[PDB]
C-alpha cells in the first residue's frame, strides 16, 4: 500500500477514538510526510540503524514529537537512542541475548526499549527477563492479538501489536492493545 492509504487510514483510526497508533516509515521522504501530518509516534525502520537515525532527522525537523528507531544490536540502540529526537528503539534480538542487552541499556541510562523477537515463545522469555515493553507480530495479525490478549491477562503491560489492515487494528485495540503499529506492507 501506498503512504496516502496508510494516512488515510490513520486519521480513520483517530477518527474511531482509536488514538494510541504508531505509524511505520521506511524512507526519509515518508518520515517527514508522516511528520508533518501531525502524527505524534512514528517508528522509523530501515536495514540500518544509520539509516533510521537519518529518517529521525527527518521527522524531527518536520515537527515530530515521538520518533523509535530499529536496532538490531545493544550497540545500534544506544547509538539511537543518543540521536537528538529519539525518544525510544525497537530491538529486534533473540531470548538468549535479551539479558546481556537490557543490562547494557539500562547501565546506560536508557530504559524505553521496545523488544522484539522471532517467535511468540521467545518474546515470552525476553519479558521473563524483564523486557518491559515489546511488540508482538504474526502472519496474520490474528495469532499476534490473541496472544497480546492472554499475556495482557498474565498482567503484562506495554505490549505493542503489529498490525497490516484497518480491521486487525481495530481488533487489536479492542483486545486491549497498548499501541498499535501500523506496517506500511500492509493492505490499507
Ligand atoms: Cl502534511
Ligand atoms: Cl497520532
Amino acid at each position: 500500500s501506498t503512504i496516502e492509504e496508510l494516512i488515510k487510514a490513520a486519521k480513520e483510526l483517530k477518527s474511531l477514538g482509536i488514538e494510541n497508533i504508531i505509524i511505520e516509515v521506511k524512507s526519509a521522504e515518508d518520515a517527514k510526510k508522516i511528520a508533518a501530518e501531525g502524527f505524534e509516534k512514528i517508528l522509523v525502520s530501515g536495514p540500518k540503524t544509520e539509516e533510521g537515525i537519518a529518517m529521525a532527522a527527518a521527522a524531527k525537523a518536520a515537527g515530530a514529537k515521538n520518533i523509535i528507531v530499529t536496532a538490531r544490536t545493544a550497540e545500534e540502540a544506544l547509538a539511537a537512542l543518543a540521536t537528538p529526537g529519539v525518544t525510544g528503539v525497537l530491538l529486534t534480538t533473540t531470548a538468549e541475548e535479551a539479558p546481556a542487552a537490557l543490562a547494557t541499556l539500562k547501565a546506560a541510562g536508557y530504559t524505553n526499549v521496545i523488544f522484539r523477537g522471532p517467535s511468540i515463545e521467545e518474546v515470552k522469555k525476553m519479558i521473563e527477563y524483564g523486557a518491559e515493553k515489546v511488540l508482538i507480530s504474526s502472519k496474520d495479525d490474528e495469532e499476534a492479538i490473541k496472544a497480546a490478549a492472554e499475556l495482557k491477562a498474565k498482567g503484562v503491560k506495554n505490549i505493542i501489536v503489529a498490525t497490516r489492515d484497518i480491521e486487525a487494528a481495530k481488533k487489536a485495540y479492542e483486545a486491549g492493545a497498548s499501541s498499535i503499529l501500523l506496517v506500511p506492507d500492509g493492505s490499507w
